[PDB]
């Protein structure tokens, strides 16, 4: 279940599964911002049992897997670079990557940059951008700068979460605070209950500026997580064992390596210039929530899939569920991976 | 045995023991680099079994405890203000402070600046330096400013470890490609076996130049790892078991916050010049090892301990063992805890 390996020079800690043959095509599921390899726990099986070998990783800076501090360790090619280092740990030619979250640019960005490694693709939660790494009402393929582009546009005297997270200071000092709760506040937060709650204290504007006035964008000087909302009692789907598993691996990690990701999409735009109207050739596919902030967000950059991906094999929304797609909707995923790489040959 | 504490908005993970009746003095140990509450664990059913409530904690960047990316959370201060946050978390007036390597410094100023809190304190490896937080052959107490001190003073064209591993750049880099290696390495390195052995290969000079030419001293460019020496069979006192212990704490917590602490040797010193003159009041004693290179690099500044401690209770010499004093020699460390606690009053 547990492997360890080396992807030229990084430690990368994985939970493996297949039938027992060992033989199958390969598929590595690359988790989010602030996830684990835990968050394919519903996939795992069914992928094995489907006749797939299943590698779930933890990106560097997460779980076990390698710890830098320097920036630049965070970079999308470094992060790019470790799955290529998974397949070669393999000895697979070509896999299929699925990514959530953040786990989504990496595995765009992979096929992007190795479609003669990638078998297929699929992005869930955010969508395809480009340049863009993270697509939004404003820039859906990275159009403009990223950070500048925060700044103005999102919020007057606002700030926006990511430029935050990126700064590694009062969001690490917010978070120690309370772990767990940090956690239960922001999972349950952009969760589909968590949205629908949101929504349903109505009392529809444009979605540009929904963001402001919005969770992920708070007041100069003040804290994310005074924009938190906790559950009466914890979700079906997110459990008491479940937040103690993250707590666990966050509590030993902390979350200094997760936030470089933010802190780098600037230099991730920079790095990506020398891609910007190449097409994405592999297979590729989209798995959206109809109350996810990332499928809402990168809405202008799903309209325009098959403009940058030849082989976009389809996008596919799931209803009443929010950011943590595949956890909230585990099996709705499950049938919807299944079929894409059923209908795909290694 | 496990207990999680607030220590005002940091997070401190320890493992406690003591009688039954859960009543006795509060005897508090502090690990060091690169260690964990683990390191005590042949003290802690020990003093346990004395009387005594025993709490080892990981400190701040370590184990379970927070994590902080900024530099300003690992400065002396911060980890002595840790110190209190777990008295308070057990109520208690006062408490015997044990520390060890980065623990040592850490206890001594918990010490110097809360000597009303502490009914004792045992340094270990690393004896008292005033502001000069770890003594060396040149500066006992911290005479000079530490990094330039390193510069010169430490190798011609080579790098004084410290001011490699407050780089936290290729210090880690080295150790990621191979972690349980690594602690392999520095481990065997610096300990007795592994000190009489690099001794033994003789084929006597100034102590003050035999830092250069020494592991911890390293050519400019090159690696730290470069100079580590690994045993045929892993020390009967230091096992796989053991090994696996901590490869798996740091692989989960990484060497950022621990290394953090070398990196504000400089700002500590800086903050403690207005202690200086101060003596350290409370019954003080230090453990030191014969091939120890805390004990030797610190010779200066145990010759003249009671010039700077008026309580001091004495030093004591373990034979044969190197750095990591409290592990090499369990029996011997106890039998002088349980002496120096026996005698003082809580």
């Amino acid at each position: 279940v547990h492997r360890i390996l080396n992807c030229r020079g990084t430690r990368i800690h994985a939970v493996a599964d297949s039938p027992p043959d060992q033989q199958g095509p390969l598929v590595v599921l690359l988790h989010g911002f602030p996830e684990s390899w835990y968050s394919w726990r519903h996939q795992i099986p069914a992928l094995a049992g489907a006749g797939y070998r299943v590698v779930a990783i933890d990106q560097r800076g997460y779980g076990r897997s390698s710890k830098y501090r320097v920036q630049k360790a965070y970079r999308i090619k470094e992060l790019v670079g470790d799955v290529v280092g998974v397949l070669d740990s393999y000895g697979a030619e070509q896999a299929f990557v699925v990514g959530h979250d953040w786990g989504a640019p990496v595995a765009w960005t992979f096929a992007w940059l190795h479609p003669d490694r990638c078998a297929g693709v699929v992005g869930i939660s955010v969508p395809f951008a480009g340049r863009g790494v993270i697509g939004l009402p404003g820039s859906p393929f990275g159009e403009r700068r990223p950070s500048d582009y925060h700044l103005e546009l999102a919020g007057p005297g606002r700030v926006w979460y990511q430029d935050y997270f990126a700064v590694q200071d009062g969001i690490i000092t917010e978070i120690e605070e309370d772990l767990r709760g940090w956690l239960l506040g922001l999972t349950y937060t952009v969760s589909g209950e968590g949205m629908m709650a949101a929504t349903k204290a109505a009392v529809s504007m444009d979605p540009i500026d929904v963001i402001r006035a919005g969770p992920l964008c708070m007041a100069e000087g003040a804290r994310l997580k005074d924009a938190f909302v906790y559950p009466e009692t914890m979700p079906a789907w997110f459990t008491e064992a479940d937040l103690d598993f993250y707590t666990g691996e966050f509590e030993r990690s902390g979350f200094g390596g997760p936030l470089s990701f933010y802190h780098n999409i600037d230099n991730d735009w920079h790095d990506l210039a020398d891609q910007q109207g190449k097409p994405l050739t592999p297979p590729a596919l989209f798995i959206g929530g109809q109350y996810d902030v990332g499928t809402i967000w990168g809405a202008q950059a799903i309209e325009r899939a098959h403009e940058v991906m030849p082989n976009y094999r389809g996008t596919h929304m799931i209803a009443d569920v929010g950011h943590w797609i595949q956890q909230e909707a585990p099996e709705e995923t499950n049938r919807l991976l299944l079929d894409f790489l059923g209908g795909l040959r290694p």
